[PDB]
């Protein structure tokens, strides 16, 4: 089976709308037959897991216990929890989960997840794997100094569910 690594807002509340969004997006990777790894938290961790769950997939979450101990645990639809001891192990767990990733919106947290993966397409030599960004992404990360349009053009846009479908089927 493959995943899809999902960066995005830890701090997403139920009642915002892109909750919701967030839930179907979970459904539809499921439904497209592929598991879902990510922060393991709440938020949009929480409501993408919730949709993976509810069409029968399968979650994997890489939480960050010292950093939050605060979080008693990864959320209640999370199937397997690989724990990470820094940021930079949890991000390249998540890295070397995925098939290829998506980056919600979401924080300076869900940035450095975004950039990682970034970087490794930008090194242009087979490593890494696709990376799509949600159109939030563009309003910040835009040609400037050394970094090039065409370094801006090796981030892919998924901005609705449909476009999620592709990507997917692409991977």
């Amino acid at each position: 089976m493959r995943l899809l690594a999902v960066f995005v807002s830890s701090r997403l509340s139920p009642e915002d709308p892109l909750y919701a969004r967030w839930v179907r997006y979970g459904e539809v990777l499921a439904e497209e037959g592929f598991g879902l790894a990510c922060g393991g938290y709440q938020g949009g961790m929480e409501a993408l897991a919730r949709g993976v769950k509810a069409k029968g997939g399968l979650v994997v979450g890489v939480t960050a216990p010292a950093f939050f101990p605060e979080r008693r645990g990864p959320n209640p639809f999370v199937d397997l929890e690989l724990p990470a001891a820094t940021l930079p192990q949890r991000i390249g767990r998540l890295l070397d989960l995925g098939a290829g990733y998506l980056a919600l919106p979401g924080g300076v947290g869900t940035l450095a997840e975004l950039v990682l993966a970034w970087n490794l397409l930008y090194l242009r030599r087979g490593v890494g794997r696709p990376l799509a960004v949600d159109p939030y992404w563009l309003g910040l990360l835009k040609a400037h100094g050394e970094i090039a349009p065409e370094d801006v053009g090796l981030l892919r846009v998924v901005a609705d569910e449909e476009d999620l479908r592709r990507f997917l089927r692409s991977l």
